[PDB]
């Protein structure tokens, strides 16, 4: 026939590796630092300690293409929801196209050498026929 889909997984204790205050500065970094963002910046800094997530992504335009809007990682799985900003209410790993993380000891960005998420991230971009338009659906069965 033509079917076959993943399921499960294995079953490794936790790892408590939240990147919240990671994000806090991310922000204060460039995401979303100046002025004209010191309104903004803060609605977001408070989203966040209002939100009860410990893992933030920062959706930019296309890569690392500013701030567009914040996001949380589901710790039940990993699609991402939307925090604030204006965006798609959640975010699909299908539709994440590259990953990103944040280097806390040279302040920098660097990029995941892998298309999941992880806690070693700290942004991320959705696909392109996202913003534009042409169709969208679901798909499982």
């Amino acid at each position: 026939g033509s079917s076959g889909s993943s399921g499960p997984r294995l079953y490794k204790e936790p790892s408590a590796k939240s990147n919240k205050f990671i994000i806090h500065n991310a922000l204060s970094h460039c995401c979303l630092a100046g002025k004209v963002n010191e309104p903004q910046k803060n609605r977001i800094l408070e989203e966040i300690e209002k939100s009860k997530a410990n893992h933030f992504l920062i959706l930019f335009r296309d890569s690392s293409c500013q701030f567009r809007a914040l996001y949380t990682l589901s710790g039940e799985t990993e699609e991402l929801s939307r925090l604030a900003g204006y965006g798609p209410r959640t975010v699909t790993p299908a539709m994440v196209e590259g990953i990103y993380k944040y280097n806390s000891d040279r302040k920098r960005f660097t990029q995941i050498p892998a298309k999941t998420m992880s806690m070693s991230v700290d942004a991320f971009t959705i696909q392109g026929h996202l913003w534009q338009s042409k169709k969208s659906g679901p798909s499982s069965g």
